[PDB]
């Protein structure tokens, strides 16, 4: 297992919090969350820089994970907008294919209901955690995961890759979608 992979493994295995309807002051490109247990600076380096507005930001979402560099409660990206009404149901259900090819001759495919919660989400968070999905079912990070990626398709046939040998882009933590219109997840060991 080459260092990198360990590297993988060991960051997609970390915490992460899932925060709801917070106030985040932005000042420069860091976003400051403050709930009674932690605070959480939370950096913005894509087109969520755009977004944010300088200053208070109300009514918002944050999924976290802290980034390796001491005492620092520092995350990246992860900021949406806050559920508009309440769900008690989930807001929309997706099917989850994961196909694997075992030695030479099988393929196999486990193929499951995958639950939004949230009106608006992350590429942040549907990264995370189906990594950790994948390390914790499927045994991700085990081996070289070589050309695995993720396929995440909209309704309307947009997609988002995410590939497995390396990290999520920084640039990409904070991109948004609109939970409601996934349509599936494909993911190919
Ligand atoms: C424009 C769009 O909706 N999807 C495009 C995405 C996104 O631009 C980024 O992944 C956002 O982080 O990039 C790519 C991909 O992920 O496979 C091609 C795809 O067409
Ligand atoms: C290689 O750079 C980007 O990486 C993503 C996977 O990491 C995804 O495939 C992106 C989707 O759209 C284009 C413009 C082709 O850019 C791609
Ligand atoms: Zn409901």
């Amino acid at each position: 297992r080459s260092q990198a992979t360990q590297d993988l493994s060991e960051y997609y295995n970390r915490p992460y919090f899932d925060l709801r309807n917070l106030s985040g002051y932005r000042e420069g490109n860091t976003v400051t969350f403050i709930n009674h247990y932690q605070q959480t600076d939370v950096k913005l380096e894509g087109k969520d820089k755009d977004k944010i507005k300088d200053g208070n930001n109300e009514n918002l979402d944050v999924f976290v994970v802290r980034e390796g560099r001491q005492a620092d409660n520092n995350s990246i990206g992860g900021i949406t907008k806050t559920n508009r009404t309440q769900h008690i149901d989930t807001v929309q259900n997706v099917n989850l294919l994961v196909s694997k090819s075992t030695g030479q001759h099988t393929t196999s495919v486990t193929s499951t209901n995958y639950s939004i919660y949230k009106e608006e989400i992350s590429l942040k968070e549907l990264d995370f955690k189906l990594r950790k999905h994948l390390i914790d079912k499927h045994d991700l990070y085990k081996t070289e995961p070589k050309d695995s990626k993720i396929r995440v398709t909209m309704k309307n046939g947009d997609f988002y890759t995410f590939e497995l040998n390396k990290k999520l882009q920084t640039h990409r933590m904070g991109d948004v979608i609109d939970g409601r219109n996934i349509e599936k997840i494909e993911v190919n060991l």
